[PDB]
């Protein structure tokens, strides 16, 4: 598999909408899912590596309204994978 983290950017801006998204998707709806910060925000894969894709998950440990933990996210890609997202881990 792989590993990678991000800079504060990307991974931010996805936190509110992925999260918001499947957050709210998974029965997560109470409220929005963005309010302190993103820094300890990580992705990893499960993937081949140049030949095809398998899965690619991430981990977005932050912090907003109610998420002190990591926003977990999974996608099957080649094997079946499937797609979801977690709100644990805390820190």
């Amino acid at each position: 598999g792989e590993w990678e983290i991000i800079d504060i950017g990307p991974f931010t801006q996805n936190l509110g909408k992925f999260a918001v998204d499947e957050e709210n998707k998974i029965g997560q709806y109470g409220r929005l899912t963005f309010n302190k910060v993103i820094r300890p925000c990580m992705k990893k894969t499960i993937y081949e590596n140049e030949r095809e894709i398998k899965g690619y998950e991430y981990q977005l440990y932050v912090y907003a309204s109610d998420k002190l933990f990591r926003a977990d996210i999974s996608e099957d890609y080649k094997t079946r994978g499937r797609k979801l997202l977690r709100f644990n881990g805390p820190v």
